[PDB]
């Protein structure tokens, strides 16, 4: 019933050396790493709810020990965790896929494969073996490997509580586990656990608005997107788009200040930003300088949104008569360019000199502009693979870093009067700093808890790869903030479509 | 001989569990991590070479096997490499350290314990036992520890041809050692390595230059010790005295300006900087905002040294009037304030009015300032704890990150004009957020290498846990530069006093 | 399943006497002392509920023995009950800290100490064996001894009654307990058990105002802090601030 | 095994005979045909093809000098036969022939890499592996017994294969004729090499 495939002990024949175990490894069950999922009466049926390769990373301690040696042999036990309750009605079924054989999607089907069933209301742990299903002597890291599936086998139709279901796995490697080929013990491989630093949010750096300490995290029901192209990070590529790592560093930028002009109530002048990176404009490289700015203005305003950049002729040494204009992103009146990434800009200088560089900061915004329009960004064209846009999962909602940037004014000619506004950034470099030490395990997501009042109150959010984090939200607000004490913690791997049990009601 | 002293195997019998090791970790000899140093005939008597607590992590596998239990015991076995020739004269011996028991600072009184000596001039390893003192059944984490300590038996005397000779050890545990109380592998001991992501330094962010992207890394002969306290971070606590995570979050402050002039050509007025995280003046915190400023204009100067920062008046939502002023720290007629942490500052705004906060930002440094004097960094005095001066070893060079700072200028009535300056900093945060994941062994440094044409050409380094870089360094020279191509990869650990075989000629 | 990790008998050859415990001690169960707490959906993930030092003090009896005698030594065996229902979803998680080993903040980690996991349905006991971790012959009063760690391995979702759930423990000394140097019975350590004096509290005096005698008990939700200074004591200090043990 | 002899009067030279990993000879019950060498071809070492390799004090420090797979290329008659055959299996004997001078400082270090693992970049580390530790001044030769690591019975071409790596211990800093040490190898099939499946070359 627990063994419906027995498991074949190899004779080790062709390894070097047979390095053996600590005995009390095989005595004790530790939690798979990545081996918690929930399901609830909206799951879809025949959909594969988990899938792991059974191989030493479903234990903590021969993970660890893995990193040591070069091959291995051997299979697993594993136990099951339901949290159901009653009034749970349903089923589920675990079978054990050889390797070379691809997965079916139907219940029906996989009762072939030996496997095992359990009802959701069970509150003991069913066991099942997990034998090492290989044609060879032992293996070698990036072999095809046997493979463990977790599908519903009958429909959640109780309907009655309509509330989530927890699972989790625990394993030990079974008595015929074996390792061979002490070698130094570093590895590529993504560790199972990810202490992270007691860095609090203000501590760390916004993308979006440097020299404005993050002085909050923000939610709003509104923001179902996000297209920004700076604070865009992700695992397994680092920075994506125009993104890059020291924030400040490239902020400001060039532009050589071509001559032509464009109609308006005031004189605006055209300008080119220089591209140091890209030094010839091919459509292949991105078409501003990196991690520049993505202020996003608005769709269609000349006389009513602009954007505050200090500007200053270039001259020997440095800049001459830096003072804040107004400026744009191409010609309003055409399509396509009005709000786009490209060298061409407004600049609010009608003593603008021809192909005479100047200096630019993206300083702030002036105008009838408020939040909304700056979290939109600029649409992006070409085939400079830019940042796609993304969506949360629905019943989740995003969580940014907020900050505050203050207006300037003048009292004399000046020319330009910021406005008070507010800045939301998707990430901070900071924070993704430790992930890239301690990589993501693959197909897996990152649960995280987040401690305010010294533990009395805790949330949780979600770590996606892509570089992003997510929240489950009840209510529907516009402006709900969570303060940034701090203190971040890990807390396990979860599958992508892994529910939150907190739930944060933004009706309070 | 090669067992000066037999092992006292411990029962175990108290011991909940015995976790034995593979047995293939007792057959090879690995390097000591940190197990290395060298000796040259500048090396004086009498001096600690080494100094090595009994402990697991005096071998690659033991110290990653220790991660997962709780307790051990028992002995190593320790054979010594000497990279000696034929005209070297002198000897080494060491002693087995008991627990508390002292070492003499002389080389008549180490003969006593187990120990034994080799001719420089052997080509062969000498072994030598080091057991484990204890009166207890066995070791948890954070007791007393035996330690090994090696001294000079004869200094160098040879100078036929004047040149180090490199000692490097290697251990294996002792038959009779063990572990026992397994343990989630998550433990504060260092790691035996320190994998580190692949991040140029231009990627990083400039401590004491914000918005100044680092160009190149700088060595200086001339700067023999370093005062500065922003960009200060270090191992055990993190950021000291000023220093910021985030710098470019903390560069802008504000001043109350309170009334009062100076003498003067132009005229000067005082103001007062605020203190958020200080709110009462106390003198057992520190004067200043956190991670302000520390230009360090000059020891004495009114009219041909100064500061340019920006600076505005305070009004609702934010700052109106922005514009370039002058300003200095404390007061230039007075002694013992001039140049030194505190809120007194100056400005160049006759129209500053009494009690108003206005804004300043650092930014531009004007007139005769250069990097040497950016170099020179404002005095602390105080129970605010400012850190203590870190100079590079004698004969070793401190390692910056260098930056470039545009000048301002203005043809109109603007009020102030810069001069183009460079600017240096100790170390990056980016850097250091890797090690506090994987902490140092402690009492050993990292030896870095740093590769720059696609590994053509390396400059290797020292980073001591202190958190600054030192090289070794023949010539003489005041403008030495080095690409910032990037790529640190790290090397070994190494005791204070080792020598780096590569050396850098300034003269080139 | 119930002995994780097992337990090592110590030779007890350094004490100079071996005091053996009444016989019939080791077949009763009692209450631990201190040993109750409630957990509720309200509850924060990762948050250690209880945490209990492995000490003569996990047992009435034993509380009681230990004022005789300056040494200890052995282990436990303990038993939780839950007071659940059928509506209540989750599961916890108790685990075994040895000495000087911090304890994470992550039911995830918990999982490689020898632990044992419940289900809040369940009506039985659940035993778990908790062996006497030391580096030495025997115990002397003011050692660092093994820790209890209970917590949330899954929290409560169902969230359909939305009412608390009581546990308590209860424990008895495992067969190889053993004392040491009878001393004669006067110890600071604070008695299990505090049998009070029946004075109603009209009875007793009223700090902040002498010659009226208490009236009635009074109760206030608008109340919400007090920054009094005459009516404060504490225990382990005595009067606070202004206070003193004789009003008038 | 190691053997010592004086050298023309001041000096000594060490030729040992070094097998640092247990090699796991193959029983080739699976192969459907076993065919033997020219006997003579055991005992014909012959130079490593690309084994000529060159390191100096400039040189990446705990920078692989060499990598070498164990296979049929390394010898001269055995890459030639290997092209009437299908598949193979065995290990190699391979010595050290190095080229420095009275000035070249410190000591060597040659270690076995198992298929598959990474290679690291630093002496420290390469320890960890099964080595072996030499003299830079010599004019004698070390021998290494290199296994045929493996997890099936015989070779098909394509697999992944362990390697050798030869690496400074004691980096140079003596400095005087300032010169690139270049590095030399030779090899032959140990006794139990066999190939497979004879086919027409092509």
């Amino acid at each position: 019933v627990t063994a419906p495939l027995p498991e074949a002990v190899s004779s080790l024949s062709l390894a070097p050396t047979v390095n053996a175990l600590d005995p009390w490894v095989y005595l004790n069950q530790t939690e798979v790493p990545g081996g918690t999922f929930t399901v609830s009466s909206a799951t879809q049926p025949g959909s594969v709810l988990l899938e792991l390769e059974i191989s030493p990373e479903l234990n903590l301690y021969t993970s660890h020990l893995f990193r040591m040696y070069a091959g291995w042999s051997g299979g697993f036990s594993l136990k099951l965790l339901v949290a159901g309750n009653a009034f749970s009605a349903g089923k589920l079924i675990a079978a054990i896929i050889p390797p070379n054989i691809e997965v079916p999607n139907s219940a029906y089907l996989l009762t072939g494969f030996p496997h095992e069933i359990l009802d959701f209301r069970t509150a003991d742990s069913m066991e099942i073996i997990a034998p090492d299903i290989k044609n060879i002597d032992y293996h070698f890291r990036g072999d095809k490997l046997g493979k463990l599936v977790v599908m519903v086998y009958s429909p959640l139709r109780s309907t009655s509580a309509d509330f989530e279901i927890e699972i989790k796995l625990t394993s030990a490697p079974l008595p015929d586990f074996k390792f061979t080929m002490l070698v130094p013990p570093i590895q590529n491989n993504a560790l199972p656990i990810w202490s992270i630093p007691q860095a609090p949010p203000y501590s760390m750096v916004n993308p979006r608005s440097p020299l404005t300490p993050v002085v909050e995290l923000y939610i709003n029901s509104s923001y179902a997107t996000c297209n920004h192209q700076l604070g865009r990070y992700t695992i397994y590529q680092g920075a994506i788009g125009n993104s890059t790592f020291n924030p400040s560093g490239a902020w400001t930028a060039t532009c050589t200040a071509e001559a032509g002009s464009v109609t308006g109530h005031p004189n605006w002048r055209y300008a080119l930003l220089d591209l140091p990176d890209n030094p010839t404009f091919d459509p292949t490289l991105p078409p501003v300088p990196r991690g520049f700015c993505d202020w996003g203005s608005g769709v269609k305003s000349g006389n009513k949104q602009h954007l505050v950049c200090f500007t200053g002729k270039k001259v020997e040494g440095g800049f001459q008569d830096v003072d804040t204009h107004m400026w744009d992103y191409g010609d309003n009146e055409t399509v396509g360019l009005d709000n786009t990434y490209q060298r061409t800009i407004y600049i609010k200088d009608p003593s603008l000199e021809k192909d005479a560089q100047y200096l630019v900061i993206p300083m702030g915004v002036s105008g009838a502009a408020n939040d909304d329009t700056v979290q939109v960004a600029p649409n992006c064209y070409g085939s400079w693979d830019y940042a796609p846009t993304v969506a949360p999962p629905l019943g989740e909602q995003f969580v940014w870093f907020r900050s505050q940037l203050p207006a300037s004014k003048t009292t004399t000619t000046s020319g330009v009067n910021s406005v008070p506004v507010n800045v939301n950034a998707l990430m901070s470099p900071d924070l993704m700093c430790s992930a890239y030490a301690s990589g993501f395990p693959l197909g897996k997501v990152a649960l995280l808890d987040y401690v305010l009042f010294g533990g009395s109150v805790v949330r949780q959010f979600k770590l996606y790869p892509e570089g992003y984090m997510t929240a489950n939200t009840t209510g529907s607000n516009t402006g709900f903030i969570i303060p940034a004490d701090g203190y971040f913690r890990f807390n396990s791997w979860v599958s992508p479509s892994f529910m939150i049990s907190s739930v944060v009601d933004l009706n309070l």
